[PDB]
């Protein structure tokens, strides 16, 4: 199991629900919560998550995508 | 704010990423995770989530859904 | 069954024991307490009980009451 | 705080309610539980009771009533 | 120096805020409190009230509200 | 003769039991089978089966269930 | 996985059901069927299961169990 | 003298045959039948029959036997 | 269905055995029976029983049989 | 579960009451019957009952008893 | 004859046993039996049976009894 | 639904008016009535009857009292 | 000279003589006599009885018996 933390330009909810949704189709997934004290980290934790291929498709679905994290529990 | 806990039938993992993404692309949500012994339980958090429209929705998608809890935060 | 957890301000045991004697008297019910580090949460575990009905009776007889949680056992 | 088990005759809903709330009207009752496997045994959990006048409160009002165990917690 | 008691149904916080604030509204009313076991009573003190008016308008705004009490003080 | 199909939620060995025992103990049942990639398809054939009743047991003891085909062999 | 077959006297469908839900309630097991030109064979398939046990079984609750065959998958 | 049935699983007439012709070598043995609607109770009357020895032969060499009465004559 | 009586040399406990087993042989005998004042009268009722071809065995067997009854029932 | 038939010295009543009463106070037996032209067959059936202990506990009380029959229902 | 049935609480062994052998030891009676879907029917056929005393002796020592009929034979 | 018949010792009128008094006080008597060639049985209607003390009090205030039948309508 | 009572299992009048012809058939006896409320013991008064012979004689031929009583006279 990985925790991967994604920077995500989230500013409202439509583009919130947008994010997490495409992280939570990734086959693997079992958490997707967005934190942080400005609602811009998009944390996944799973199993057999390619975090390159993840955050590739952030950034082609969303805006900009900066991977900050991944990390074993 | 809510967190919601509905038994999905999920039984692999394409469909526990259905329910993962259906749940998620509701505005408002916060978190959605999967959990239980048997991964039949996904758990919802956020705000303003209607929890009959949630199951019912799981329930078109999936097929068979059951609401478990329901939990002011 | 079912439990239903209701915050209830009850400062004194004049009002615990208004509140946990009314929860106590609706058939069904076999488990009633009062818990949380306040002494606010009133727990009421049992069959066939209706959480909006209980929550209106706790409204009309005591007051200052709140539904916090409902879930299959 | 102490815990009290009595039983009593209480064969119907009508009949447990009364006994429940009896018990639960008593200042310090933290809780109150039917168990037992023919549902005849009242549990009663809390601060500053004294099982003699409770035990006779429920004679008074309930029939028959028996103390079986109290013990510190 | 008229005091007025009025029977009123006002079963939840709500409609006790209501109810209260309607009383206070009338021509004449200096205070209002809340009373009653089950809070379902309001008190309303002052000089040159109609109790007429101050009743009719409860009831057509708030349900029902009966007037147990006008006396001097 | 007749052949049913009905999707159920059986996550576990425990419950694939049930499942299968309620099916095996219709009279008239011949074959009983749990299949599919997620072993989640109960197959029931015999004579006399009623589909309808069949799955209302299957919810009455089993939880979740869905019938996905009727078919005259 | 691993094929039993088991010779049992079932003449009716009430003791047909009888042995086929027998089986049936073994951890393990994903197929029970009645064969044979004399409908006295009954097959189970599944992960797990003890022959000794199982046709103990069978012969406490139909009267007569002979195991025929053991034979893996 | 004493009467034994002994339910034998004989669905053709090999089985009944051989069932039959084993119990009439008893010596003692004055009446042997094939009784009941199943037609699967060996029935023997005779002079010192030990019940527990017939059915051990039975057992011994056509399988499927199980003692259902025995009474005095 | 058919009854056939014959007379046969039997004097001791083994020759019964031999004479009787040797008609519980004979497929379709349901009945086999040694009556008579001396021990000599052997019963036997069935189906599809050639009585000509049954004494001519058990005169192969027994030496001395007489066919003394055919009869239908 | 098991018939047992049992004749039982009870000449009279006082000692037919006597009979009947041990039998019923075995643990398992569910029927017991004063059957007989001579009212002397004590019937008993019930679960796990031992014909040989009942049969000895019958000749210590009522003196005279003998076993008639034993049989599988 | 008369027959008498009695619905008595009788929900383990010893109980069932105690019922039973207390009826049966009235004197006249021929028949005692537990039926029932609940297994709480005492059923007492016999002569010059007192259904009066006998109900009163069943509740003296069993708990509580309702005699649900009194019938000729 | 319930109809009882006592035969009562009362050999004239001012017997035959106490004794049905009597049984129309006790509870859930609905009708009393007197029948027989000699006037000497009462028929008790009523939901609810306790028979046992509906006769039982006839006996110690009327004298002797059998009860007939006890009988659903 | 000597006296012997025997409980014997006679219920019926045939049985009573079988008992008293065979006591009366032993040389040396002068009172054979039915005795007994039950008319169930048998009294044998004479000379060169033996008992156990007698009750093994009663018993061989008649059923069941026991020696009451041996006394010189």
């Amino acid at each position: 199991r990985t925790k991967i933390v994604v920077k995500v330009h989230m500013p409202c909810d439509k583009s919130r629900a947008k994010a997490m949704a495409l992280a939570a189709s990734v086959n693997g997934v079992d958490v997707v919560e967005i934190t942080g004290e400005d609602k811009d980290r998009l944390v996944v934790v799973g199993r057999g998550i390619d975090p390159v291929r993840l955050v590739a498709l952030l950034r082609e679905k969303c805006g900009l995508a900066e991977l900050l994290m991944v990390e074993l529990v």
